[PDB]
């Protein structure tokens, strides 16, 4: 697989990978994160775990993963990949997989999903993984989840993310504590409720 550092891309292979994974007791890969500043945040906070960024284009990750090496952040890497071109040496290495969506294809349409695409997430995960899902940042916000009611959250919500394996155990909105590592807080936006929401879940 391609790590990369700034400006430069290097392959690292499975043999390699494991030695470094073995140095950690916990996983986390995460995806969707747009800059790789949610891989450099977390990592700061918490040296136990390694946090691993994925995205397809290499100026997306060139920002922090040169942060991340000039400040010795040894705990984050960034790799190049997609739903369409992802890596097989992180297949099932994952303590907790992050999806910031939107992330290419993946989850792209509630109406038809598909399903040997969205099987990526569950084979990411070890056996006993937990997947975060924070919705809200694409285009078609669709869910409804401005006012949850037990009779959507049964009907609708838990049924879509079953048949992607996904077995729902958290649901809430995210506060301004928890942007803080996806964005920035005073970067120039656009101006304008809003809502951003995070769904945790383990394998069915």
């Amino acid at each position: 697989m391609k790590v990369v550092t700034g400006k430069s891309i290097k392959e690292v292979d499975k043999n390699e990978l494991v030695n470094i994974l073995n140095a950690y007791k916990k996983v986390e890969v995460d995806l969707g994160t747009g800059d790789g500043r949610y891989v450099y945040k977390n990592a700061k906070e918490n040296s136990g775990t390694l946090f691993i960024g994925i995205e397809p284009i290499q100026k997306q990750l060139e920002n922090y993963s040169r942060k991340s090496q000039k400040e010795n952040i040894t705990n984050a890497i960034y790799i190049l990949g997609s739903v369409e071109y992802f890596p097989d040496e992180l297949l099932g290495t994952a303590d907790k997989l992050t999806i910031i969506l939107p992330w290419g294809s993946l989850l792209q349409s509630i109406t038809n999903p598909n399903y040997e695409k969205n099987s990526l997430i569950s084979n990411i995960l070890k056996s006993n993984g937990i997947c975060e899902i924070v919705l809200g940042y694409s285009q078609e916000y669709r869910l409804e989840l401005e006012n949850l009611s037990v009779e959507y959250l049964k009907s609708t919500v838990i049924p879509i993310f079953e048949k992607n394996n996904l077995h729902l155990t958290e649901f809430g909105s995210l506060g301004k504590k928890d942007l803080k590592p996806i964005e920035s807080t005073w970067s120039k936006k656009l101006s304008f409720n809003r809502p951003l929401y995070q769904l945790k879940f383990k394998k069915m």
